[PDB]
RNA sequence: AAAUUGAAGAGUUUGAUCAUGGCUCAGAUUGAACGCUGGCGGCAGGCCUAACACAUGCAAGUCGAACGGUAACAGGAAGAA
């Protein structure tokens, strides 16, 4: 019972001897809403087939996120090719302050309160890749506590 | 007790892509102006330009418990109706 969200549909084209060959690419994201989120990207000669391929690729290749009561553990920075992403944990009641692709990722991921901002290029594919890379690199107090070989009294 | 609890993007270069990069938009705000329209009230605001020139009226008077006074109006007055 995971939530699936179509982020962007784009029409690309390859040229051949006869003319242009138009195909469609769809970027989606799925997530169970409590710390697991994955994005899929499918190209197809039609829009529904592209969305189906994106959903199948997104249902696999899902990552785990260490949430903290529905928000981030700490401010994180995600970077892909052109997009640089900043996410920050907020208090209860603020919502998701983020761009379209960031909103989709953080909403299907299970994040409820976050202050986010996208720098550089706002390309949807690179934005969702940067968001996923920033969320999977976010660690919890138990992780750092066990990695430091000392109790979790820092929490 | 409270008195920083706060951060959104989109369109456009290409047959298509990523990046760079500028232009434009979505938000607030104003001593505002113009166009169409216009019922009431409360609170505020109202020459941003020519520190250009000014008709007219007012905007700095007051004290007789400082003084010599009596010109005006109100009285007291002696004497002539």
């Amino acid at each position: 019972e995971l939530q699936e969200k179509l982020i962007a549909v784009n029409r690309v084209s390859k040229t051949v001897k006869g003319g242009r060959i138009f195909s469609f690419t769809a970027l989606t994201v799925v997530g169970d809403g409590n710390g697991r989120v994955g994005f899929g990207y499918g190209k197809a000669r039609e829009v529904p087939a592209a969305i189906q391929k994106a959903m199948e690729k997104a249902r696999r290749n899902m990552i785990n996120v260490a949430l903290n009561n529905g928000t981030l553990q700490h401010p994180v920075k995600g970077v892909h090719t052109g997009s640089r992403v900043f996410m920050q944990p907020a208090s209860e009641g603020t919502g998701i302050i983020a761009g379209g692709a960031m909103r989709a990722v953080l909403e299907v991921a299970g994040v409820h309160n976050v202050l986010a901002k996208a720098y550089g290029s706002t390309n949807p594919i690179n934005v969702v890749r940067a968001t996923i890379d920033g969320l999977e690199n976010m660690n919890s107090p138990e992780m750092v506590a066990a990695k430091r070989g000392k109790s979790v009294e820092e929490i």
